[PDB]
């Protein structure tokens, strides 16, 4: 039989629009999350222009409710420049990104100072995550404390972030953090396959070491993001390729192939794809929203999946069992095996909702 799941949410995830649309657009994300059982994402600032001003925040909330498929916020990024600027815009994106360390970005802090400016001025009730590998978790989250706010740690890939989360949790600071499917399901003994180009990703992907230690540590991950980052095949096998591995279409299947092993539950999934990112994020309910999953469909990922725009995938030739079958969006069907049926523009942004806007104190 099938299983109805609520409608997951992506909390991190690359759509490319403005200024990379070959890499992927509004469009052509939306209908992969759609086909990876997905009814709600968060867009990452790192476009271009850069969404790290309101006049690029309106341009692409303009774009996003043009092109999407199923329903978006929009984060705004952290600059060199924009301290104290974002105040009149905040209540509007997903929450603020901070680039600490190199990547597919122009938007990397070079002073913890500047860290600490963000820190101080953007609303203490709205969502700040950041891009932090290794010492640099540490380092955000000492800003975090000493600004005596949260901090969510995205795409944590080592044994040595989740333990150093973990102690923070276990000291009680208010930190979250997200893994995704990568940085769980590949590993150093994958980069033979992939060759340099391909396996170009940030944070890298981690030794056996690492894959065990997020899996012993699952109770330390509150979410799970794909951070879908497409590039073309053409970009990652090029001499200077951009980090990044597409995901939407094969999180779900990846992670419910490890359901169908034990490796974790029905519930550790619906908490990390729904629940928390709901509560972290502060995101609204979507109505007469859910997916229908099919347990037991053994497949074989192929060179490419239907949808992104990247034509490629890091997960190629890895068995799955599971996949979406039907997905609902506020009571239109929005795909069916392969089909997406809902055109750009169907999708909205979730913060515009009475319900998505984050209650503060007057
Ligand atoms: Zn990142
Ligand atoms: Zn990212």
């Amino acid at each position: 039989k099938l299983v109805r799941l609520p409608g997951l949410i992506d909390v991190h995830v690359h759509l490319r629009e403005p200024g990379g649309t070959h890499k992927e657009d509004f469009a052509s994300g939306t209908a992969a999350a759609l086909a990876g059982g997905i009814t709600m994402v968060c867009a990452m600032p790192n476009t271009r222009p850069p969404i790290i001003d309101a006049p690029a925040l309106a341009l692409a909330q303009k774009l996003a409710e043009a092109g999407a498929r199923c329903d978006f916020a929009l984060f705004l990024g952290a600059s060199s420049e924009n301290a104290g600027t974002l105040g009149t815009v905040a209540g509007s994106a997903a929450g603020l990104k901070l680039y600490l360390n190199e990547t597919f970005s122009e938007l990397r802090l070079d002073s913890v100072v500047q860290w600490m400016e963000h820190f101080e001025t953007w609303p203490s009730h709205l969502p700040i995550v950041a891009h932090a590998e290794q010492q640099t978790v540490a380092a955000v989250l000492m800003v975090a404390q000493l600004t005596q706010r949260s901090v969510h740690i995205c795409h944590v890939a080592r044994k040595e972030e989740i333990l150093l989360i973990k102690a923070a949790k276990a000291r009680g600071l208010p930190v979250t953090c997200e893994v995704a499917p990568h940085h769980l399901f590949l590993s150093h003994d994958d980069l033979e396959r992939l060759g340099p180009g391909k396996g170009e990703v940030r944070p890298e992907l981690g030794s056996r070491q690492d894959v065990e230690a997020l899996w012993e540590n699952m109770a330390v991950i509150d979410c799970f993001a794909s951070d879908h980052a497409p590039h073309t095949l053409e970009e990652k096998c090029g001499s200077r390729p951009p980090p990044g591995f597409p995901g939407l279409e094969t999180m779900l299947p990846l992670l419910l192939t490890a359901v169908s092993e034990g490796r974790l539950s029905l519930d550790d999934l619906l908490q990390r794809l729904h629940h928390n990112p709901r509560r972290i994020f502060h995101l609204p309910p979507q109505e007469d929203t859910y997916v229908e999953v099919d347990l037991e469909h053994e497949w074989t990922i192929p060179s490419h999946m239907p949808f992104s725009k990247a034509h490629w995938t890091p997960f190629e030739g890895q068995k799955v069992k599971g996949t979406v079958r039907r997905v609902v969006l506020r009571g239109e069907v929005a795909y069916i095996d392969g089909q997406v049926l809902v055109p750009p523009g169907y999708g909205q942004d979730v913060r515009k909702w009475p319900q998505g806007a984050v209650p503060q104190l007057p």
